[PDB]
């Protein structure tokens, strides 16, 4: 389920959101083991009436029908101002259920007297008085919320099932331990080959994946490498810790960030590098500066021989996974866009409208600009890095960009 904070300029919703999910743009609250997620959406709404173009109306609209609940955010001190009445005619206009709350009304008697009131001509019906400054009413806001999503069908309790084989490439360079790894793998109690009658059907934890181009688990053309990649979701790159991390360590790492696959990185034969407690941070540094490329995907640092952080290394493949698999909604990408525009300067003459996601595996997000040419390598790096940092990281995934011309 997802809920969407609305509401005009300095009405608490970063306070309001930051209590709710205990910055972002997007989150998740938990209420007794229920969950949904949060949208501050900041200013992306506001000035709906000002919007002159039928698609771009439609496409306003869309977004916030992305929504199962719409919070519509209002002053408890201040008191209705026409731009809260704009918001409100575009809600009731979307149709979209929407719960109308008064923030700043810890003085819950002067609220009733001087702005309650008024605020039923909003059309949302009584506000619920809270203050997200003082934790106050907070819990019954809350519950009211989860109320109606579950009244609605909709079910905050199930992790989404997974119906897919999770397909995953194991390479690196000879020796490295990658035969080693995969057999410490299939060692553990967690992971079985599958019994039912150049790939192998693998079942861990009760998921199901095929662990590609594994007979091999002078060299010239590598082919299965390459192939490997193509047919992979996520690849793990061995890296022999003893060696540190090579130029064809760098080129295998710049062929998955093209071919678009999430990834995890492995540091192995951990166990043969000396003071090696004290050396996390330097070989973190190297895996940042060698292989920036992939810098999103997880470091694991293992004993393919000792059987170390075997478990982590296939927690953070199913991590890549679920973040090359994710959806997020366009009001969030929005939001965190106009959320940092406004404290940052486009070079040249360049404007980025709006974006929204249009594909996974990888992520892909579609941004309209007023010029193509003008959106350069750094720009990239910029939506990428907002992306991950206000919406959600894709930690283990790369995130891949679009762009269409607009006026
Ligand atoms: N000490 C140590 N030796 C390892 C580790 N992983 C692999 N090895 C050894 O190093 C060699 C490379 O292993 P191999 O798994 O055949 O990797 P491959 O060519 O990547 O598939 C073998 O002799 C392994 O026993 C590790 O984590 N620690």
């Amino acid at each position: 389920a997802t809920v969407l904070i609305v509401g005009r300029p300095n009405v608490g919703k970063s306070t309001l959101f930051n209590k709710l999910v205990k910055d972002p743009v997007q989150d998740t609250v938990e209420w007794y083991g229920k969950t949904f997620k949060l949208v501050d959406t900041c200013g992306v709404f506001d000035n709906p009436q000002d919007i002159i173009s039928q698609k771009m109306k439609e496409v306003t609209l869309n977004m916030i029908r992305e929504a199962d609940l719409v919070l519509f955010v209002v002053d408890g001190k201040r008191g209705i101002t026409k731009e809260d009445e704009s918001l409100a005619d575009f809600l009731r206009k979307s149709t979209v259920d929407t719960i109308l709350v008064a923030n700043k009304a810890e003085n819950l008697r002067e609220f009733e007297r001087e702005v309650k009131p008024e605020l039923y001509s909003l059309g949302f019906g009584e506000p619920i008085p809270v203050s997200a400054e003082h934790n106050i009413n907070l819990d019954t806001m809350l519950e009211t919320i989860i109320k109606k999503l579950e009244e609605k069908g909709l079910d905050l309790e199930s992790k989404p099932e997974i119906t897919d084989a999770i397909k995953v490439a194991i390479v690196g360079r000879p020796n490295v331990g990658k035969s080693t790894l995969f057999n410490a793998i299939l060692n553990k109690e967690r992971a079985l080959v599958s019994p039912i009658p150049v790939d192998d059907e693998v079942f861990i934890d009760g998921r199901k994946y095929v662990f590609v181009d594994t007979a091999g688990l002078e060299k010239y053309s590598n082919y299965r490498v390459v192939d490997s990649i193509e047919k992979a979701d996520v690849v793990v790159i061995v890296l022999d810790a003893t060696q540190g991390i090579t130029r064809q360590d760098q080129r295998m790492a710049g062929l998955m960030e093209r071919r678009g696959r999430a990834s995890v990185v492995v540091f192995n034969k951990w166990d043969l590098v000396v003071h090696r407690e004290k050396r996390y941070d330097e070989f973190t540094k190297l895996f940042r500066e060698k292989l920036y490329f992939i810098d999103y995907s997880p470091l694991i640092f293992t004993s393919a021989d000792k059987g170390w952080n075997i478990d982590r290394m296939i927690d953070a493949m199913n991590l890549a996974y679920a973040s090359y698999t994710t959806k997020v909604p366009s009001s969030a990408i929005n939001s965190a866009l106009q959320k940092v525009l406004a404290f940052t300067n486009l070079p040249r003459g360049l404007k980025i409208f709006f974006g929204v996601q249009v594909d996974i595996k990888p992520p892909t997000f579609l941004f309209f600009v007023n010029s193509i040419e003008k959106v350069k390598n750094p720009q990239k790096i910029f939506l990428r890095k907002l992306i991950r940092d206000y919406v959600f990281p894709f930690e283990g995934s790369p995130i891949f960009l679009k762009f269409k011309r607009s006026r």
